């Protein structure tokens, strides 16, 4: 649970998304336009329906976002979030 | 200036932190204490003690930081200090 | 849901929470308690043991703190939004 | 005593106050500030924030004077607890709930 291990996780989570999404250039382009438009309004909706129209890549992220929600449980200390400004 | 570039970046960074951390135990221990407080004003005095005393690690950390800076510089995207508290709210999922 | 207006909210339910420490020693010195732990480890277990103990006061603080969620509702910010902004006031500061 | 969870609540709560109050008399500050609330701690409101604050140095002083009893509190008696670890305690007992 010491920063070590947090840094560790979110290393490999954020990784393995980056891979994922490297080898999903759809997915890739609709979670790029939501960081152009800083997760603004519009791009937030494109990237629900995305989600409802690909439920395989929804699942897929999901799993690989597993270790760090495991994590901040099996330490639990603050938002799964700010941690990651390293 | 792609999503999986960021997230390839955010996640060689923060690898390489924890490894670092891992082989530097008090400069570990310093980052837990300050993670378990939520950045505290205790927390950071004791952050600032530890880098005033250990320069080397001051930089070492910087310059493992420093991929991330070099991308939002580059991209015009969140990704760095102050901006990234917002974009990882955000990304709330 | 103006800033100005969570802040007043925020302003008068932690006033009542401090009168209400006033006149709760206990409670209060369990609080201090956990402010000097910097709000860290069982900081969360001791305070279920304190209302485990004391269920009147676990009642007493939830409805002085009222106001807070149902601003908290109304409005946004599921309270890590003013966490947010005081994460960034502590970046800066550091 | 006046270092006790009380007086820190009371102090935070005379800082909110005030805020709300300079809030209430600055609009263009608290239009940023409403905005960052509203759009959920975006990364636009931030930099919004920031050129607010770049553009009004006398808002970033103000600001500074306004939590000034957080400070003086914290050094009578040191925990300098912010507002954030006022907001963390909170949380806490919501999850001990």
């Amino acid at each position: 649970c010491a920063a070590s291990e947090v840094a560790r996780t979110v290393g490999s989570v954020a990784k393995s998304m980056g891979d994922y999404l490297d080898s999903h250039p759809e997915t890739n382009q609709v979670m790029t336009a939501v960081l152009q438009q800083q997760v603004g309004p519009g791009s937030v909706a494109s990237l629900k329906a995305h989600f409802e129209a690909n439920p395989k890549v929804a699942s897929d992220l999901h799993a690989l976002s597993q270790p760090l929600t495991d994590l901040s449980t099996r330490c639990s200390l603050p938002i799964s979030g700010l941690q990651a400004i390293g």
